[PDB]
Formats: C-alpha cells, structure tokens, sequence
C-alpha cells in the first residue's frame, strides 16, 4: 500500500517503459485526455517518440541516453499536438523507466528551470540568509529555516517536526500567517510516523499531495512477463487510506514534506527530522521550486551538523576548566582552602549551595538546609551506606528518607562524599520546573484508523531537578582524591530513575604534573605524566629538566628542533618572572615515537615565607580543533588592543563634563525659585539621568539579542510625553514644524509602572525622524491611549513619509543598515522587548507611527 | 691556524686535566699566583687539594656529567684564603679544560650558578624583542642593538652584516652621545679572515679586555704526545695583527657575538655579528656573557621569520599579476589594454609604457618622443631579429646610438614583438646608485692592518633597477595572449650579465582556467588545468560540470564528501547574480591521489548584448601559510566592523539627551533668572559646551598627531577656571578636599584670545586627578600668573605624598599601555604643548605641584 498501489494522482500522468525496446507498457487511465486529446492510443507496444515533436523527442531520447538522469531532470516537452508542454520527471527501477508528465502552467516560470543547476538558483536568496547567520544558536536556525521555507513555498503553517531518541517526535518551531492554532512544543506518539514511511524518507526526500479528495487514477500493466513494477519513487503516488484520514481529521488536504537527513556519526545517515507544510485548501508547486526545497534542506542539515560539533566542543572547554581549577585547590592546603578562597567547592560543579562537615562543625554557603538537617542526613548515610563513599541522588524524595518531605523545596539534589568516616562534602540543589503538552496519546513504548488526538494534554515533574553528569562526578572524585592525599576502591552508587544499587567506578581527572626546582632540578613528576610519555618516575628525577628531560639530542624526551628549546627556556624563565599561568603550545616526542601536542601552564612555586622555591607546570591536552580556535583567537586578537582603550577614553571624557553639569544643575535646583523652570529643571534632570544610564551600557549585541535587564518603577505619562517632547522641540522649530499633543488629560495623568527612560529615549527618537521627514510648515500630531495596562501611542505627521527603504531596514529584512536604520532597529528591538511592535502607516500626505508598550498600573 | 697558540690574556687562570685520573698537566704562570697565594703547582697535583672540601665536591659531580656545559659557570672558594673564583669546563681531546675567573664584588653573593640561572638577565630584551610587531627587518636591528647597548654597557654597539661576497655592511649603531657615526659604511671581505667566520660556529661569544697587556704561557707538560689546543677556552689570546687593528681603530675592549641562522638546504649560516666596542679597558661577567648568547640566539630566530614574510609578499605578487592577466583575457582586442582602468602600467612596475600599433603611438606616462620611440624600434629591428623580446637596464650600455639624448627620463627598458611591426615598450627611469664605502675597496701571512679607515665613495654610471625574473614571465604571458587573440620557441634576450648578450628562456604564467555554459555543461578547458589535473580537454568537454565531471562518486574528479558538492553548487549559483570574482576554498582529488587544494575564482561571461552565456572560473594555487594569513586577515575585518559600528552606535544616543539638556537650558534661559543663577547659569552653559565639542570629536588620531584645528575665540580666565573647578568639587567634597586660589583680581579680568574649551578639558582634568590623589581634608591651591603677548604660568600645589613616577614616564611619553590616567595626562600635555610648554611635576615634603606654561594673545 504504501510501498506498491496501482492508483495515482490525477495532476499528472505516468508512462512506465522497458529498458531496451523504448516501448510504453505502463501508462496511467488519464493519459489519453492529458497528452494526446487535441492517432496513436496509448496501449501497450505504443513508442514514446510518435506522441512528441521532433526536438522534444530527441532531448527524451537524449535524456534516455543519458548515465546518472537525476541531473537533467525537469525536461521540458511539447505535445505534438497544439503547444501543451509537460515536465517530464524521468526515474530507473529494475527493469523499468518511469516518466512522470505534468501540465506547465504559463503563468508561473515558464522554461525558467529546466535542470538542477537553473532549479537550485531559485533558493539563493533563502541559501545566503541562513549562511549569513551567526553561529551558536540553534533555535535561531530553525526559526529561520521554517521562515523561509514559509515565504519561499506559499503555503501556511509551516513547522520543524524533530525526531527524539525514543523516535517520539516534538514540534520545536511554526509560523502561521492568521490566527489560527500554534502548534508548538506539543509532543506527538512515535507510532504516528510508521517505520516504513521513516524508512522511505531515506530516499524520496520531498512528498507532495494536492488534494484529499481526488479521485485516484488505477495504472494497468501487462500480462506478459515482468510483472513487478513500483510506484514508490513517482513523484505521482497514492497516499495510504490511513494517512489521507488523518489528514482529513487535520482540516488540511494539501501537504508538502521534506526529510532532513544528517548525514554525521560514524554513512551513518541519521533522520533528523521533519519539514512540514499543512494547507486547508488544494495547492500545487511546479518541480524546480521542490527541487530547490530539496537543495534548501540539504544546507540546513549541514548547518545543523556542523552546529553539533560547536555545542561538543563547550563540554571539554568545560572540562579543561575544572583541571585547572582542580590543579588550583591542589597547591592550597588544609580543607579551610577549599572553602576560603575565591574559588570554592560552589565552583567545581554547578550547584546552588555547598556545605562541608568537618570535625563536628559545618561550613555552609549559598542555599542549604539546617544544621541539623545536615546532621539527620550524615546520621542516615552512616547508617544505611556503608558500602559506598558517595552517591548522587537527584530526588531525595525518591530515595529513602524519613525527614525529605520537611526539607523544602530547595533540596532534593545532592551529591554527597565521605573524606573519612565522618568529614564530608555536600553538593545541593534546588528544583527545576519542567512540562510537556503531548499531541494525543502517549506512544509508552495495523488497520488502527483516525483518532483525532490534535486536541491537548498536560504531564508534570517534581523536585527530581537536573541530573548529575558524569565528568561532575569525576570532578568530585577527584578532589576526595586530592583532599585524601593531603591528609596523609573508590566505588559509590547512583540513584537517578529511583532504581537502586546502581553502582559505577569513575575515573580521576587530574592532568599531568611536573615540578622543578629553582635551579633546575626536576622534583614533581606524577603517574598522569608517566602514563602520558611512558617514563617512570625513578628514572627522571634529580635531572635538569631543560637538557637532559627535555632535550634535541641524548634525551628522554626529544623536542623537535632548537626553536622548542628556547621556547621552553623562556616560559620557564617568565614563569618564575611573571605572574598566572601563561598557556603556550608545546610538543614532543615520546619514548615509543609518538608525537605529542598539547597546552603547557606554568607557574611559580611558593614557600611560606616570600622566596620561590621552583616552579611547578601541567599540561592540557585539548583536542586539534579547539587547539586550531584557540591558536587562530589568538592570532588575530593581537591587533585589536587599541579599540577598549579608547572607549573607555571616550567614557571617561564624557563622565567628567557629565559630572560637571550634575553639579552645576545642583546648584540651580537648590535655590528656590517659581515652579516653571522647576519643572524644566525636573525635565532636564531626567534626561541627564537618561544620558547617564546609556553612558554605561558596554555592549551593543545585549540589546540586539533582546536579553537587556530591565529596572522597573514608577512614573507618569505626562512627564515622559513631556521629555520625550523636550529633547526634539529645538528641531521641530528649526524646520517651524508644528508638534500638537492631542492625548486626553487622563491618560496624560495616569500613573504606571515600568521603565520610563528607555519609553522616552523610544519616543523621542521617533518624534525627532518624525521632525526630520515633515516638510516645513508641516504639523506632527502625537497622541497616547491607555487601556495588564496597554499603551497606544499614534504618532501621525504629515509629508510625504519615510522611503521605503528605511522602512524595510527598520523591519530587520534589510542587511544593509545605516546609523538612523540603526536606531529603528535597536528601537524595534526594545520595543519587541516591552510586548509590543512598530508600525508605519501611509496615507495621502500623512505618515502615522503605531507604538504598542505593555506597562503596570 | 690558531691550534698552535700558547698564550693566554691574564684576567684569569687555566688549568687542564687528564680525562683519566684528574690531574694537573697544564697550568698557567697566572694561576699559581692567582689561586695558591693567599702546595706548589706542578704535574699530576690533585686538584681537591686547590679548593675546600664544599667547593670540590661540586668539581667532581661537574667533571662526571654528561653535557657540562648545563652547569657552566661554578662558584668556588680556594682551599686558604676562600676567594671566590668563576670555574667554567670543557672537554677537549683527552683533557678537560677548566677557566678560573675572579668574581668582583660588584654581586659576589647570590648572582647565576647555572646555565638557567644566567638566562633570566636578559628577560627584558626578550620580551622587548617579542613585543615588536613583525614587517621590517630594521626596526628588529635597531632593537636588537639597543637592548645589547642597554645591557652590556659599551661605548659602541654595531650590528655588522655580511653580504653575498663576503663583505660586510654596517646596517645599524647605537653609541655614546659623541664619538663617531660607522651606519652604512662597507668593509672588505679580508677584514674577517675565513678562518674566524669558521671558528664563530663554535665559540659565538669572543670577549678581549686588553689589547696591550701582559700576556701568560700555558706551560704545556713534557709528557704530553699531543699538543693541547686553546681554541675553545675564554682565555684565549687574539693575533697581534688584530691588535694592532684594534689599535688603528681606537678600541680597546671588545666583545662580539656571532649571529646564525638555519638556511634550509638545514645548514647553518653566519648572518653576521654583533660588534661591542669600547675605548677604554672593560670586565664582564660570565652570565652576562651567556645571556647575551641567549639573546643572540632568540634575535636569529626572529631574523628568520622576517625572511618567510618577504617570501609571501612574491607570492601575493604574483596571484595578483596573475589576476590581472586574467582580466585583460576577456577584452575586446587592443586598444582596450591602454584606455582601460588597469593597463599594462599595472603590469610590472614601470614608470612608462607604450604601445605601438600599425604607425600609431599610444602613451600612458613618462616615455621619450614619439620620434625616439620610432627610432627605438628601428634600432631594435635592424639589430635584433632572432628574439621577440629583450630586457636592458640601460640603454647607453646596451648599444643604442641615441641613448644620451633621452637623458635622466628613461634608462631601462623592456620590450616584445605582438606581430612584425607592432610592439609594447616598458621604460623604467634611471636611479641613483651611492655607496659609502668606508675604509678601502674589496676587489675578489704577515700582512698588516691598515692604519686609516677614510670614505672614499663609489658611485655607478647611468642605471636602473633590473627586471626580475617573474616580470619577464608576465610580459611574455601578455605576448602569448595577444598573440592568440590577433589570430581570431622566442629567445628572450636579457642584456644585464655584464657578458653582453645572454639568451633565456620564460616561462607563462597562466593559471589553470575552466568554463561552462548557462546550462551547466563544460565549454573551456585550458592546458594548466589538464597539467594539474591530468584530464585531457576532449575527455572532459561537453560533460555537465557538476555532477559529473566533479562529483563524489564515478566522476573525473572527485570531491571528498557531500559538503564540498553542495558548496560548488552555491558558488556556481551565486556567481551569476553577485559578478564579483570571489575567492573561495576548493579542494579535490585528482586522478590519482592527489588532494590538490586551492582557491577557485568564479565571474559570470556577460556579453555585448547585457545577456549571460555560462560562468569563467580560475584556480589560485597558493601554500597553506598564506591561505592561513588570508583567513586570519579576513576575520579579523569582521571583528573591526563590528566595532566600528558599535562605536558609533553610542554617539546619537548620547547626543539626543545632549540636545535635550540644551533645550531645556535656552527654556530656563527663557524664564526669570537670579544673579548668582545667571553665573551658574553660564557655568552650566560652558561645562554643557565642552562636553558637546568632546563628543562630536571623531577622531582622536588627529589631536594625536597634532592635526587638531583650536576654535580661536575670546574669553577670560576667571570664567575658565570657574568652569573647570565645578567639574571636579563633587569629587572634592567626596574626599573633603579644600581648593584655593590666589590669582590676582587683573588676570582674572584680563581678556584672553584662543581657545577656552582645550584650557577647561585640561585643568578640569588636571584638578580632577589632584582632588584624586589629595588625601582627605588636604589642600589644593591654584595661582595664576599673566605677564604681558601674554605668558600664562599655573601652578597646582596639593597635599599629600605624590603621583608615581611611573605616571610622569606615561605622561611624558615612554610607556605602550599608558592606562587611562597616564593617556589623559600624555593628551593633556601634548595640548599645552601645542601652545609652546609644558606640564612639570615638583615633589615636596607632603606636597605636590603641577606647573603649566602657555602663551596667548592680549590687547
Ligand atoms: C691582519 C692579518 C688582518 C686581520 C686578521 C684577523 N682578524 C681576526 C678577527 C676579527 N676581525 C674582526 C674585525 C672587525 N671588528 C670590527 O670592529 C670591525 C669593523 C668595525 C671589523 C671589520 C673581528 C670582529 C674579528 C673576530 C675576533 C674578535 O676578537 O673580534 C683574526 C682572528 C683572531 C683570533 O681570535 O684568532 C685575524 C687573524 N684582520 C684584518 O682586518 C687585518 C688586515
Ligand atoms: C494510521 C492509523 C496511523 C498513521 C499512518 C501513516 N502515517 C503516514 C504518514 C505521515 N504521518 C505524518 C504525521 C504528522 N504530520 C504532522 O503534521 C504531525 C504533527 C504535527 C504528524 C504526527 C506525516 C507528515 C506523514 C508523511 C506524509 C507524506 O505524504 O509522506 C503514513 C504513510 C503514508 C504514505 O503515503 O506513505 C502512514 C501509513 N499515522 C498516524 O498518525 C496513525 C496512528
């Protein structure tokens, strides 16, 4: 059924041919009326070349011919008869050649396409939007990836369907043009998808169905020999009965599919997921715009592909990390160190608070519970675990606990591990909120018929909070590791799904470690590094390390060449001179052969009084790619060093004139006077304040991205509209523009609650480009409404109106931006950020600004 | 020849010892005084007996290492009097050699012990010499002799570089104020004798304390069958003949470091040395003297790394002459060469060209006559018929009749045949060739320095640069191309070998260049390309180029995986639409195994008619190194337009508020105003005003260089200083600070004519970091003084211990990072300097004055 079925659909016609003899044996019911209705009838033994004019018979022949078809695909013929030309899809099965015919509407690229090169140009301009994207942000890509396939297909309701682990598909983006359902992060069964059709979308990677409702057209073969012939990859099949109810019982009837394949791990083609177009009314697409979809798709999944490395890289810089501090509380002492510092234990592992239970006394820090809480927990983990140093138990509750009920909600998640019998270390955290709106019947790991699940659902979580990874537990490891070694196996359990006696040895985490002494001797040197470069301990030790150690020739370690040697001379050198560790690539070889390549962190050695007593290193062995980044970063950083010593120049240039009007504008404000310049005096102090709080934002790409913090706090719409006014006043009389306030005076009065300075920056920027695109003698009328409180805020001046390609920029769809399309943006941006949006309206001689603000009252 | 001296200079001793037993076999007359003075030296003495028991116990561990030279330099006591004594070792043929040298008190404790310890003297000069930004080989020598001239303390440092020939040329010098200038002088290649290039391999630190001194015998044993060579010792004694050189040349000590570098075949090569010399007679101690080995060996890595960037400047060279024959390929016939934007002037570099055409003459810069051109092909014609094209540096030299009648226009010149009359000239113009040529000529025992070093110059006749190699090759690309076109080996002859005429032979070049038509299949595939690739063009012509001539699977080429397909594609694509020649990353498999990878260069093939016809790519085959610097620079660009934007995103939204503030001003201006707001007021106004001119400055660049045009305008002082003094007393009431003035009632009524705005920038400042560093409940006091042109002097006397002189280095100049107060400062006091002072720091017990001097004008 989904595999074979001789039915098709009506938009097209379908002639199946023999490899050898070019003779029709298959053709579809409607092909008589779609190709030769105004002669030969096409039954079988009938040839393909009569039906056709000469040059279209000769490029199918050509085409025929030709080796790998899928190149030359859309050919376009003419009927022999009176124009009609088709597209001519060609596909090769087994003993079969398949050719699929559909009508070309005149009205829509006629003979624009007729290849796969001239077809792929019709994404261009989708293909250099998503490669102009920056990195890092994979809800970023999907959002533009649905958006563009929305705007380049036409249809509506377009949505990225992604495939879990346990096959489950969730919806992850949408957009719609009315106002109808959003289908977003609904959760749908994995038996909604079959496996067969999984499967089929291997190949085949775009599906199109017109309409529910058409009347299937039966294809007839021969009854002499080769019977088996498939319909699977026309581009004309026969959705399954199933799926054509679903669909009906989904208000849709038109559907464009395409498969994302990622083709990463290690062929090992993986079904990302989904790209799916649901349209309520009958819609059809010629070939070169779904061949151009088919190229689409393949970008995004290189894009996605190449995203997951990015995201893989974070974890070992992460790890990397944790060394370096786990090294850091190595050269402290005694287990106050740990906690004292600036780095503490909260740091090694995220968290929300930490607590250490040493000698009968505690030392806690951020969020944790009572003492004697800690107290009851130590008293049950000494009396039930006896068998384990540690555990990590996301859900106390889940775990057994008499007293995990009156602990809070705060707790719950810990991580716990014995120094000694008494002395340990706790790791809390607090919950984590999380829910899931499935799209009908949940799959809990076939003639069933529609169902109608597309309504709603609701399931929840409790305290179990964040899992505990593994490199964290290594982390943790380790410093039980380091802290016992100082003072003078290793197998805990797990409890994450409430099964118990799960129990799991981890690894240390330490780096390789070397130590010298001040003249030269090597002193340090730990099993990490012997492991690493093969040599023993024993056999390296009371050496000079720069020689002997490490040397070109006669040495246990070979450097490369002499340029190494003076390299490692100097940072050894700085490093007892210079201050923090400084990382520098260093390479070796080993005593097998083997070339080594890694980071090399030093740093001066200390005694208890003043004197360095040598120098003590460790190596980082990043992998080639992050150590490529981090080479290149560095590389290139090296010629911007001038540009934050002049911004801050220039903040502190402006800081001090700033400071200057403050107190001069102390002094008038502090004499008494009448309440008309009181007010102005109000006013301008206001705007000052505004001055100053733009003066110490640092970056602009906060406010790009729509994460700025927001101060909220009261004020009135009169003093802001007042302002607002102020700032552009001098402009507006320059060109004599005439600027009315028509806002009632209870709206004008109303007080509410928000961020008053960034509304009046917003305002006042559009009402001065209002100033500057009104002709002079020209009126700009401003008026504000107010109705969860929501402000309307109509800006309507007259002229002729902003061009249209300022409008375009301020939307955000053109890239190139000038300093006014700037300021749109960072507007639009802000105003976006405070629940709203702008709008530009034109009528005859008048342009009017729509603002829409979510304030408190 | 120097393996037979005997003698030895006597600031130390040497002692040597049988590799065997340890004993005495040669000591020098110096030592018995030198070490036993406080047993009697002989042969076969133990040396354990020379020293106390913890002074020898380190000897033995010493002689019985491995690599000795690690633990070089050992501080050692002599058995009685316990003097301390430098011993350094080495091994020679059968002998340790050991060099005792006494340690002057300058640091007798502490000090190196080792061969790590002694580096650490010259971290300095390291990262000094690690900071500098790459590109030029001069400023690298000139920091290289400053850093030795700071270190080793000599009168003379000179930073002598051997030639070709072997003759060597002062390329820099830092010496003493006084003396006399040896920067660019030459010297012959018999100065420096082979057999000391030859020793400097092995010994590169060579030191001589006295010319004329009392010089020591080894007293070499009797029982020895060998004799025991000196050449590696620190002792050793020079040739008379050098020091009678070092007479003639008014030096006494000396000491030099050889400079060597790693020439790929790698081989060592002596690039030159580091010369130190001295008048009167000088001592350096050996850590010194090991880390200005170490010094020396960093500045030859570095000297080779300024090597391989001017072995990439060709190759970007040569892409872009490439680039640009490409362009010329696709243009209508002749006479499209010359009108057009780039011409055959952007070629080679030339400071004329021409081009002769069916008796017609076209010109494009400084070129003779039309006649003399004339005449110049006559010339060539009816002397030159078995070559198409001929290359001479100078025209008088080359055998041209009429050559003196061009004159100092055009010397050198370059030209090919297109067809039998027609032809292109390239004439570059005569330069001037000078060489000081110090001391005697170099033209390729018991000989005697000579006693006069004397400049005598040298000078060449009527020259100019000569043609290099590859720009032959571009002109006989050109000539090919021409040659092609006009349808629809050549014996060049390069008269510069000073042997008359020498006939070569130039190769193109052309890159590899493919085609294809609108719709996909290929239509032009030249030979580069079947060379680089090893597909013959009827093999691959009319084949769809994507997918099947280069494609991952049963293709003529094959891409490595998917990604590469699909971005062929998209530049295939792109290509049509944006007509830009892009440079993008491609890669491939050639026929066998060969992952060729380089730069693809894709334009569309627009015709007459405004129609496209299909695409016309080019390869670039260019090494990883500058790929790799392309890339950097590249992403670089983003990072500084991104910046760039942000910086100028805050200016609006600081103005706005600005032009806010100024509104509500002129409205309170508008309303009633009390006498003591007026002059607040006016405060206000001028504060508001200086911040308006602060922040519509866009360049600081420019006030930096000193292109900064001032606002003439009128003003008075007390105004002024009203003005800056309200900027800072919210940060005086903030640490309680008392400011005073004592300037007299007349300046303060005084008129000046200039600019206020730069006068209140800086003392507001100027006061600001006063209040700053003034301790809480201190006093700040300001005097002005006006004599009259009129000379303005202030002086700003705080309480409080002082700023640090490290700040006063930033304001004066001599410091990269400056910070924030040390960069305001360094403005502040260029400011001043504009109007002819200077800004001067004066500490006192608990005080601290800032002095500013200035002159304007009064009436
Ligand atoms: C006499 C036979 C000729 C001669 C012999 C000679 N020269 C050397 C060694 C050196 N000559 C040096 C020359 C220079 N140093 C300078 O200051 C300048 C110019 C400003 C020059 C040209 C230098 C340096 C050396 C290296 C040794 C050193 O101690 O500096 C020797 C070898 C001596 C030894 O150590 O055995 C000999 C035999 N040089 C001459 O120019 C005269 C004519
Ligand atoms: C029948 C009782 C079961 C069933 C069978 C079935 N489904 C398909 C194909 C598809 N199912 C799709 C599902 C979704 N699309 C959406 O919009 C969402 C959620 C928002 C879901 C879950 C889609 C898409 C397809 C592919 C359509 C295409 O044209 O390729 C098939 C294969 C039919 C075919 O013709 O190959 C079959 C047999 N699906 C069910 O939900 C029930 C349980």
């Amino acid at each position: 059924h989904i595999q074979k079925g001789k039915l098709i659909q009506p938009f097209g016609c379908l002639l199946a041919l023999d490899e050898k003899t070019f003779k029709v044996i298959a053709y579809s019911e409607n092909a008589s009326e779609l190709l030769t209705m105004a002669h030969p009838v096409l039954g079988i033994g009938t040839d393909i070349r009569s039906l056709f004019t000469a040059p279209s018979a000769s490029a199918l022949q050509k085409a025929l011919g030709f080796g790998d078809v899928s190149l030359l695909n859309p050919i376009l013929v003419h009927c022999r008869t009176s124009a009609k030309p088709f597209y001519a899809i060609i596909h090769r099965v087994t003993g079969s050649i398949i050719i699929d015919f559909e009508p070309v509407k005149p009205y829509e690229v006629p003979m624009t396409a007729a290849g796969a090169l001239q077809s792929y140009k019709l994404a261009a301009k989708a293909i250099t939007r998503l490669q102009s994207l920056p990195s890092g942000s994979m809800e970023r890509l999907c959002d533009t990836m649905v958006q563009e396939v929305f705007e380049l297909t036409g249809y509506d309701r377009v949505m990225a369907y992604k495939f879990h682990e346990d096959d489950h598909g969730e919806v992850v983006s949408e957009v719609t043009k009315p106002g109808l359902e959003p289908y977003l992060g609904l959760h749908y069964p994995a038996t909604d998808i079959p496996q067969a059709a999984r499967f089929l979308f291997m190949k085949n990677k775009v599906r199109m169905i017109v309409d529910c409702n058409a009347k299937h057209a039966r294809v007839l073969q021969d009854e002499k020999l080769s019977f088996d012939l498939t319909l699977c990859g026309s581009t004309l099949r026969a959705p399954h009965s199933c799926h054509l109810q679903y669909m009906a019982n989904m208000d849709s009837i038109a559907s464009l599919v395409m498969a994302v394949v990622v083709n990463e791990e290690d062929k090992r083609k993986r079904l990302w997921g989904l790209v799916v177009c649901h349209n309520t009314t009958p819609r059809f697409v010629p070939f070169p715009l779904r061949y151009a979809c088919e190229f689409l798709a393949q970008v995004f999944a290189i894009h996605v592909n190449k995203e997951v490395e990015l995201d893989n890289q974070m974890v070992e810089k992460n790890i990397l990390r944790t060394q370096t501090l786990l090294c850091d509380m190595l050269m402290r002492d005694a287990p106050l160190g740990i906690v004292s510092q600036s780095p503490n234990i909260m740091d090694l592992v995220k968290c929300d608070g930490a607590a250490l239970l040493y000698k009968d006394k505690i030392w806690k820090l951020g969020t944790t519970p009572s003492e004697f809480h800690l107290q009851e927990i130590a008293s049950w983990l000494c009396e039930y675990h006896m068998d384990s140093t540690g555990l990590s138990t996301d859900s106390l509750h889940d775990a057994g606990f008499p007293r995990a009920l009156s602990l809070g909600d705060s707790v719950c998640g810990m991580a716990a591990v014995r120094i000694s019998s008494k002395d340990m270390i706790f790791w809390f955290r607090s919950h984590t909120a999380g829910e899931v709106r499935w799209g009908g019947a949940k799959h809990d790991p076939r003639r069933m018929h529609p169902r109608s699940s597309f309504k709603a659902f609701l399931e929840v979580v409790k305290t179990r909070s964040l899992p505990w990874k593994d490199y964290e537990m290594d982390a943790i490891h380790s410093l039980q590791l380091i802290l016992r070694n100082a003072f003078k196996m290793d197998k805990f359990t797990r409890i994450e799904g409430d099964y118990k006696a799960i129990i799991q040895n981890p690894n240390p985490l330490i780096p390789p470690i070397f130590g010298t002494d001040e003249f030269g001797w090597c002193t340090e040197w730990n099993p990490a590094m012997s492991k690493l470069t093969g040599l023993k301990r024993e056999e390296v030790i009371d050496k000079m390390l720069l020689g002997e150690v490490f040397g070109t020739q006669k040495s246990c370690c070979r450097l490369k060449n002499q340029e190494a040697f003076v390299n490692l001379g100097i940072v050894l050198n700085n490093a007892v001179t210079s201050q923090d560790p400084e990382k520098v690539s260093f390479a070796f070889f080993t005593r097998g052969g083997k070339y080594v390549e890694c980071l090399l962190c030093v740093s001066k050695k200390l005694d208890r009084e003043g004197v360095v007593t040598g120098v003590f290193c460790f190596l980082q062995l990043a992998s080639h790619e992050l150590q490529q980044a981090l080479h290149v970063q560095r590389l290139a950083e090296r010629t911007a060093v001038k540009r934050l010593k002049a911004l801050a120049y220039i903040k502190r240039q402006i800081r001090n004139p700033l400071s200057g009007i403050m107190f001069t504008r102390k002094m008038i404000e502090g004499t008494e006077l009448g309440p008309e310049q009181r007010r102005i005096l109000q006013t301008s102090a206001l705007c000052q304040k505004q001055l100053s709080k733009i003066l110490d934002d640092s970056d602009l790409e906060s406010i790009i991205e729509g994460c700025l913090d927001l101060e909220m706090k009261e004020f009135t719409l009169n003093e802001v509209l007042t302002a607002s006014t102020s700032q552009v006043m001098m402009k507006s009389n320059g060109k004599s523009v005439r600027i009315t306030n028509e806002t009632g005076e209870e709206v004008m009065s109303d007080t509410l609650y928000g961020d008053s300075i960034r509304l009046q920056q917003v305002l006042a920027d559009f009402m001065l480009m209002a100033v500057n695109f009104t002709p002079s003698g020209g009126q700009l009328t401003v008026s504000a409404s107010l109705r969860l409180a929501n402000l309307e805020i109509r800006l309507t001046h007259t002229g002729a109106g902003i061009p249209e390609f300022l409008l375009n920029q301020m939307f955000g769809t053109e890239e190139d931006v000038s300093e006014e399309g700037l300021s749109l943006m960072v507007s639009r941006k802000l105003v976006k950020l405070m629940n709203g949006d702008v709008q530009y309206l034109r009528q005859a001689g008048k342009s009017s600004f729509i603002i829409t603000a979510e304030l408190a009252a």
